[PDB]
């Protein structure tokens, strides 16, 4: 009587129904859930996420060491939501945000709501309040670690900060879903106390890390970042992405067009030279990057070709 694949589907179907779509998936499943998303600023990362970017109405955790490119991503996400006419909020407990750098990544800072809370409790209560107004497309909490309990801030023993995150996250997920607001928790590393509850509440968790220092030989242009989607409840998890961030600049589009253009074969890399349908792009990723910077026409058709092959 037993037919495994049949019984499996019935079980999987029941699992998703009792706990929500994506509670169980095959890693090679070709997801066809066009949920609304906020492009990550990185084409490869959006692909890695399987849905085109960060899902709307969900909790996102972006962790990693400092100088990994975490906030750059958070910032491109804000910029993209704003471009789509969305409103953005920034709960700041770090006081590190460089709005001039943000404007460079396309963020409309003048319209950016910023809040510099007195305590972790207040910081999350302010975020909850903004969220359940339903007016926001996205909200970024700078530093899970900086969300220190009031009691600690006023000189008091216990494990309070984690319960703080658990309780706040419990109340907030409901609002996020109804409002459709995406919440990005930036988690500078060294679990950061509240990172514990975040691990379970998140629909997406990004392991961000610095892996290289861009050269072009003998000086530095910027650094390369690698992101792994360790958790993904909307599309198969564990996929990875890489991209370049040049000093003072954000995520290099041209850089991403070159990388993906190579793996997906539209761009041919014969040794140290890059070529695109006949014409040469240059010797060394940088010259090619510079090339795509000037010959905007090319870049767009490549982007076009890469986009068509996987989804504009
Ligand atoms: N103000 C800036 N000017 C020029 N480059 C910057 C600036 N801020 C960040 N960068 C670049 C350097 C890194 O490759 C990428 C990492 O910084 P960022 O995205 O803020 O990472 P991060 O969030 O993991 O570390 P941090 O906690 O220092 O912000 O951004
Ligand atoms: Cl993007
Ligand atoms: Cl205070």
């Amino acid at each position: 009587a037993p037919d495994r694949e049949k019984a499996l589907e019935l079980a999987m179907a029941q699992i998703d129904k009792n706990f929500g779509k994506g509670s169980v998936m095959r890693l090679g499943e070709e997801v066809r859930q066009p949920i609304s998303v906020i492009p990550t600023g990185s084409i490869s990362l959006d692909v890695a996420l399987g849905i085109g970017g960060l899902p709307r109405g969900r909790v996102i955790e972006i962790y990693g060491p400092e100088s990994s490119g975490k906030t750059t991503v958070a910032l491109h996400a804000v910029a993209n939501a704003q471009a789509a006419g969305g409103i953005a909020a920034f709960i700041d407990a770090e006081h590190a945000l460089d709005p001039e750098y943000a404007k460079k990544l396309g963020v409309d800072t003048d319209s950016l709501l910023v809040s510099q809370p007195d305590t972790g409790e207040q910081a999350l209560e302010i975020a909850d309040m903004l969220v359940r107004s339903g007016a926001l497309d996205i909200i970024v909490i700078d530093s899970v670690a900086a969300l220190v309990p009031r009691a600690e801030i006023e000189g008091e023993h216990v494990g309070l900060q984690a319960r703080l995150m658990s309780q706040a996250l419990r109340k907030m997920t409901g609002a996020l879903n109804n409002s459709g607001t995406t919440a990005i928790f930036i988690n500078e590393l060294r679990t950061t106390t509240g990172g514990k509850a975040l691990k379970f509440y998140a629909s997406v968790r990004l392991d961000v890390r610095r892996i290289e220092t861009l050269k072009d030989g003998t000086d530095a242009v910027g650094n390369r970042t690698r992101v792994k989607v360790v958790k993904n409840k909307v599309s198969p998890p564990f996929k990875q992405a890489e991209f370049d961030i040049l000093y003072g600049q954000g995520i290099s589009r041209e850089g991403s067009l070159i990388d993906m253009g190579v793996e997906h074969g539209f761009i041919r890399k014969s040794g140290s030279w890059f070529t695109y349908e006949g014409e040469q792009l240059g010797q060394g990723k940088e010259n090619a990057r510079k090339f795509l910077l000037e010959n905007t026409d090319v870049a767009n058709e490549i982007e076009k070709k890469i986009k068509e092959k996987l989804g504009i």
